[PDB]
């Protein structure tokens, strides 16, 4: 478990993170 | 070990990273 | 298995990133 | 081994981007 | 397998996103 | 070999974004 769980975390943070990018880069587009 | 306690690091950044980031789509569109 | 699902979504993600920072990047420089 | 130590480094990078990006959200929120 | 392939494809995005937040930086600074 | 190459690759791209968002941190924050 600690590996791959760890390895989901990261998989579910950085999905987030790729969301709250475009977010940004809509936001500046206007 | 090492490999496991590192990944956890890196979970708990990333976590951080996504948080923080939504915030800046939350400003920008703020 | 679980290591490389995560891995690849992990890459999935990364590029998504990769894209909407190149966006906001040409956004910034006009 | 090698793993570890780059995963270290990886972590140790992730932590200053959360710091970066905390830092960024509030000076954009002023 | 196709865990060296999707860490090989998180390199590339990963420097892709350096490169990127280069030139955020850059812009920021006119 | 291949997996570690690339997470070595990793550590470099990922300490540059660390530097950048660093310095976008200070333009925003000047």
């Amino acid at each position: 478990g600690e590996i791959a769980q760890a390895l989901k975390e990261i998989a579910k943070a950085t999905k987030e993170i790729a969301w709250a990018t475009k977010e940004i880069a809509q936001a500046l587009k206007g």
